[PDB]
């Protein structure tokens, strides 16, 4: 029941690639195991699923058929040029609307400072920077 919350779209689970991302239990998640079992006895087969979370540190899993739908949160890849950091945020402008946003500090921040490009993505409504330069 329910529609389907925005930003995501449908695939089967037989084409997630690791790597890629996958909705688990409402969290949007990177993939980082996937494992297939042996056709059941009438073809059908079943994946396990793990996921890290790609906002939060968390571990999602799930198990499903292969042939079964799943939702995929759809990813905007942007670019942003660092203007401040404060506390537990860095403002950024976007490169393309020259709009301002607040980010958090992300993991690696080598050559994170003002006037730095930064790579940052867009998924469900949530940001985070993935590459400085």
């Amino acid at each position: 029941m329910v529609i389907i919350m925005p930003g995501t779209k449908q695939v089967n689970v037989g084409s997630l690639k690791v790597g890629q991302y996958v909705m688990i239990d409402g969290v949007p998640c990177e993939i980082v195991d996937i494992s297939v079992s042996k056709p059941g006895k009438h073809g059908g087969a079943k994946a396990r699923v793990v996921g890290i979370g790609i906002f939060e540190k968390v571990k999602k899993e799930f198990v499903a058929p292969t042939s079964s739908k799943v939702e995929v949160p759809i990813i905007d890849r942007r670019k942003g040029q660092v203007l401040a950091i404060m506390g537990d945020m860095v403002q950024i402008m976007d490169l393309q609307t020259y709009e301002t946003l607040e980010l958090p500090i992300p993991e690696g921040i080598e050559g994170l400072e003002p006037g730095g490009e930064v790579e940052y993505i867009e998924a469900v409504g949530q940001y985070k920077i993935t590459r400085v330069i």
